């Protein structure tokens, strides 16, 4: 104890001068191959939209939420508001974008915050794109127009504390039963399960010995989803634990398109290409913060971007900043001529993900001391993409998928 | 909100049977090159008290107290129990070891937690070191005794909000009065600064122009130090930000062996040999708990250490953790036969903290989704070593210091 | 010696069945993200020309020519009947290409050798274009025609040995006499020169103190070109070391265009884009080559394409080859729409030269033994890249050209 | 064809003069944590008398022999009076050195010329050695004491075109006849082979099915070793391609050790130690080399040693060299003491050339331009090291090795 150990924390006016945080948010000057070339008037108004709706409303509380580890609810209608939730989905009341539209709407989220991309993505482009292209008539009208006005919020559970990258093998039973089904198991990683209303749990159909799609009401008799804690990155993404107990589901509720694993593998397809443009996303901001931060910051008498090694740091990072723009942006490309193959979004994912992994390293490393606050933005993205590197395929599942397509041999199985 | 919302978190024992967390620490399988032919019996004999005291006491509650960002102030006379604090020190009641017996101490410290490292290396190797070696006679018989059996903490404070890189020109004075001084100044990153017992503030001699040192006492009058929050990583290391506005302090508590800033160059020298030495151990660490889970974690019918994949992942690990030990092993051997260079003390924590980045960052990939998790060490470990690349010389500094050794031209400042 | 010491090498038929050497040249499985799309049905017909006249004419002799660091000049007519010497010049019997084509011819001849791929571009982009910019009417039409034909070879000679990265401090002087100039200076470096007819040599006007364009013709008296040995690679490339006496240039034969050295920097636009494509082309080559012999080559009763190590370093290949290619594809769209910096250029160049040291790299590995083997094409185009990651700028000279452009603080001189 | 093309090469000494080449080898810079430290006084004499006789008669020659491809035979002798052939073998006519002083004698030699290092190890660590542990008491004392001297040269044969790292599978045959064998088969990449007066060939033993060892003598009919071109690295090692038609072997001359491939796993214990040292010594010739020339080379009015990127590349390396060393050193204290472990052997080697590429790539790019020549050896190095990384074991087949034995789980075969 002290008199001055109860204070609160110094004033970030007070305690670093010389440098903005990322409550007011870096200009964008990581767009150095002036990439609205390649969007269309439309894409670029989508851009622009959602880039000024998150340094407006998600950049100032971001800081303060992520520590907490607790999800910014009162944001949710904002986000709404952008008109992103459905994204690819046409018609039952959801935008209708394209493919490299709903991309470049992830990016510039994940640009200010990874968190918040997560959230929407595990609901857009998991959850109600399932329904979308897995469930009936009848619960595409039914469910939809409400999850992309982001009245309620839907989850994907498909991962298991026993089954992760062997996913096809998960282990949760769907039991027929009279009128509908008893879904028993567990459940791992499932974002923002602790809250949502509708739970797309993946399970396993005991009469057939297939996987089917199962959308589980929210507070269910038997369902139980606790909060994962002590995260280091995503950590406003609500993460659970979900437990089943004779969780019933009825007829009507079950999607008619899951009936093998087969067929999650058209909403994976576009999952993948998402998930891709985080990094994408985040290594802009990354960079954005870091040319203010040297610019801003002065040493020996002098700014920092004015010496020789950091200049080296910063111009890697816009190298692969451009890089990874061209590649997500050639991907989205690649699925709107209806040509690309898991392999080349595996590739896509895995390689992007790399990159953004070495553009944060350096990123971190430049902001020195600062560069481990979540006040400046960089520490918090540094973290946040480490899970985006494993999670929707581990790079090596990844390079793996690319590898077994290419070469036409698979490498997944060990030998015994 | 849920009616499954508020439940606690899921017990470790049902949500991931396969693995053992960090709560029971692995065993010691990074020793791969049998390192205790290096090191002498009475070494030996210390490296192995304070792996068991840190195996049983810190071990099981370091994950819930590096959430919570808070130290564990019940561990501070457990840990004053092991007889490290002090540790160069002869005499004034301190235990007297070994450079070598010393840093092997802090690795089997930063191995379980590098929180609990930092707190006693800032505390041992730089507060009662300067005591030790710049204090007067009077002053290391007065304090070193209490601050060796962490009855009292000390903390270091030469970083400052304009001037850190830049130590040498820092701005904090310290203007003569009769019967003392009076400093006046900002500091900034100053570890256990908010429940320091003992302050060893430097300033300015506004005299001399020069750098002195003085011990400034908790609570005194002027003295506000406040909490830094929102750190990603360290996070039981309580770090603050400190204000000085006319606090005295007398003729006495001045270090008469502070007379400029290259004086403090002989403390550094022990100092920055001691932070080389914690990314050896926070690596080691690294490697038990993955050679254990890629064991335990089995996936597509076989443990993840089957893989050909992950058996390249990890012995790059192992290799790089040899080398890391080796090389800071050599480093101590150095200053012990006294013929030691800032040069190469520079280039051993220089190389040894880039090389524990790559090793935790194979080792975090290698976990996968509980890669991110503290609650299997990997995850925090990582996190917390992002500041050691930094503090204490950042990398980009020290491979300078080392540049300009062997080349022969100082290449620091800037041009204009 | 011994009676088997002087026989032949045995045919690689015999010496090794198992894998196909690069005689007859693979197949293109390096183009995975179907980069015809972004070309044009001219450019494509371009690309098809050059690949086929390149693995017909130049792939089975390259091997035999490399070793031996000898050109091959009974290849040259077959090189201007490809239409490509002089490509982005208009007019003056050029074939007057599009910036993107001449690029992607560049690229599939680096594909299959890059010695000849920089002879072109000395010649091409480098000496007629030089010509075609800063020359006269009067120049353009009298030599062009029958450099495009490559009827006559043409060479640059910017780089000294003593001035090399620092181009613009050079030291041959160009002293005026009556009806010309005297050159007086040495050269070091230039590709072509121990056989080429023009010699565009850049000099110092004594009475301006400025850098001026000379057009010197072959044999002319004063002038001695020697051949620089034991290159490890572009080893056909005849680089060599230009001696300077009393040169006499008639005022008839000095570029008008060229005036001080900024003029030159609109020449070096095109040429840094040009090079900026040979690793795309390289890198492209060494992918086709090793995903033929990982097919082909079998250990442990499988083919090395079956194998999760190989596979990674294989997709980490092909992930580095789709963003080189799209990355140079950008930066020709930008010179096109004619809003390209010399620090985008400066970038593309060293990012993608930077990727494909990497992809060189694991390229050479995978292939083991014949790894090293010029026969099997990785190990001749490993060594053909070193030069080209540090010839027309070094990659650290150019990051600090983008690094100048981005931050607005010039950091490539010295303190001092 | 010109009037100066067929003019000799212009002198160093006027086409650079801003630097010294190799021929006036490069003083000791490299040794920046003073080993000597770690040797003994014997072993020290012993280095500093082969890095002594390797700066005088091989440093000025090795430069134009590499380029030629041709072995320099006439240093022969010079070797032999060094005192290191046999190395490790005790008695015989051998020096009988320590496996640390054969160490370091290796280190000392690959330092100045990787060339003539792989010329002796083969000879020595693996020709000589299999003799001295294999051999019978009348074949040691026939063959070693001329074999010691260099007045005879060995070669080891155990890699075919069909088997290279799936070694324990190969096809050579050895038919059992009266009075001896008849060897039926071809081998492949076997140094010293096309002049070699001993040739130790692996076959199989077609009466027990197992791998058996056979001293085959120089012209023996049947026998053609054809040399191997094109190679990028170790030119002057005299690589071949070994035929074997009914080459006889008299059952005196058939190793009466090696009656299973286990066997052979005794002698590469030692070979994979000695193999391990090579990039130790070529990594600090290396630096030494640009040590110097980045102090001797001076752009932009100052030397290259001045420069932030320059300085950051070249510490980088000298971290590196202090690893590698310490790494090969205790390699060498295990094997020492005795508790050497196959897997301790291989992560040794693995890491270490793993380590050298890196050193090397920086390196060769430091030089620039002159980076490419074998005058100023980093390129030479460059090129040597990249064998090395392959041959006595694959990085990728090293690291499973040392992933067998920590893991306990082999992943060397396929799945089928
Ligand atoms: C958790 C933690 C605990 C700490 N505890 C203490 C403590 O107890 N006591 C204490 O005194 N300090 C402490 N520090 C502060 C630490 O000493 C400083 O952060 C560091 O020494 C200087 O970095 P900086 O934050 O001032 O960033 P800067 O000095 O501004 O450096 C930022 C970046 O600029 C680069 N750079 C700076 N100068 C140059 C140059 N000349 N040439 C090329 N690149 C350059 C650096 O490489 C770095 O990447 C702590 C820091 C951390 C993170
Ligand atoms: C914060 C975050 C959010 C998440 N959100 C969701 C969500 O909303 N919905 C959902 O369904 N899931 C979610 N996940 C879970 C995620 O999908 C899984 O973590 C991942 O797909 C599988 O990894 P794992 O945790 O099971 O580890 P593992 O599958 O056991 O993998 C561990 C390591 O083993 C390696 N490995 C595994 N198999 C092989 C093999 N065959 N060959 C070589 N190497 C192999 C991997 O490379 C990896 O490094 C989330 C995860 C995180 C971290
Ligand atoms: C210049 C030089 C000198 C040599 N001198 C000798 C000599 O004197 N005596 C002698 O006996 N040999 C010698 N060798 C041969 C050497 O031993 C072999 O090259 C090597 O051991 C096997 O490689 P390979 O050429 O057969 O290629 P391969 O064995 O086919 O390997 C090619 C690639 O496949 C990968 N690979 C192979 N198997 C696996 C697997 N199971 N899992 C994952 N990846 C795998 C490897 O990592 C490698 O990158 C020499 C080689 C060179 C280059
Ligand atoms: C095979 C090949 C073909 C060539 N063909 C031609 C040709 O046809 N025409 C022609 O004109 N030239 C040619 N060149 C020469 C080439 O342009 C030069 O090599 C290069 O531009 C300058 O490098 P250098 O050799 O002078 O080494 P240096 O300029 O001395 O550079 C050496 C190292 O110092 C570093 N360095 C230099 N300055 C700085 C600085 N300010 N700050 C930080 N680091 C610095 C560099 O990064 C580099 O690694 C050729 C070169 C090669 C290898």
């Amino acid at each position: 104890k002290s008199s001055y150990f109860d204070l609160p924390p110094m004033e970030m006016s007070v305690a670093f001068p010389q440098a903005t945080p990322a409550s007011t948010f870096p200009p964008c000057t990581s767009d150095y191959y002036h990439f609205n070339d390649l969007l269309t008037p439309e894409e670029q108004a989508i851009r622009k939209k959602v880039r000024e709706c998150m340094e407006k409303e998600v950049a100032p509380i971001m800081t303060e939420y992520w520590e907490k580890a607790e999800f910014p609810f009162h944001i949710t209608p904002k986000l709404g508001a952008m008109g992103v939730a459905g994204g690819s989905i046409k018609g039952y009341g959801c935008p209708g974008l394209s493919i490299t539209a709903n991309a470049i709407a992830t990016a510039e989220i994940a640009r200010v915050d990874a968190s918040c991309s997560t959230f929407i993505l595990v609901h857009s482009s998991l959850g109600m794109l399932t329904i979308a292209l897995c469930g009936s008539e009848a619960q595409k009208e039914k469910y939809l127009p409400s999850l992309a006005q982001l009245n309620t919020v839907a989850c994907w559970a498909l991962t298991e504390p026993d089954n992760g990258s062997d996913a096809s093998g998960l282990g949760t039973t769907a039991t027929k039963v009279e009128g509908g089904w008893k879904i028993n198991g567990q459940k791992r990683w499932i974002g923002n399960s602790t809250f949502a209303d509708l739970l797309i749990i993946f399970a396993r159909n005991t009469t057939t010995n297939q996987i089917n799609g199962f959308i589980v009401k929210k507070d269910a008799p038997g369902l139980k989803a606790t909060k994962i804690p002590n995260k280091i990155g995503l950590r406003m993404v609500q993460n659970g634990d979900i437990l089943l107990q004779n969780v019933f589901v009825p007829d009507e509720d079950r999607l008619p398109g899951v009936n093998s694993f087969q067929d999650t593998s058209k909403v994976l397809a576009v999952s993948r290409v998402m998930v891709a443009w985080q990094p994408i996303g985040i290594s802009m901001g990354i960079y954005d913060m870091c040319h203010r931060y040297l610019k801003e910051r002065k040493q020996f008498g002098a700014p920092l971007a004015a010496f020789q090694l950091n200049q080296q740091k910063l111009v890697q990072m816009l190298g692969n900043v451009q890089a990874m723009f061209l590649m997500g942006w050639r991907l989205c490309k690649l699925y709107e001529t209806g040509q690309m193959t898991p392999g080349q979004a595996s590739l896509g994912k895995a390689w992007i993900s790399s990159k953004a992994r070495e553009t944060a390293s350096l990123g971190r490393e430049l902001l020195g001391g600062n560069g481990i606050l979540a006040d400046f933005l960089v520490a918090k993205a540094f973290c946040d993409l480490e899970p985006i590197y494993t999670y929707e395929g581990t790079y090596d599942i990844n390079t793996l998928v690319t590898g077994r397509e290419v070469t036409g041999i698979a490498s997944f199985k060990p030998a015994t």
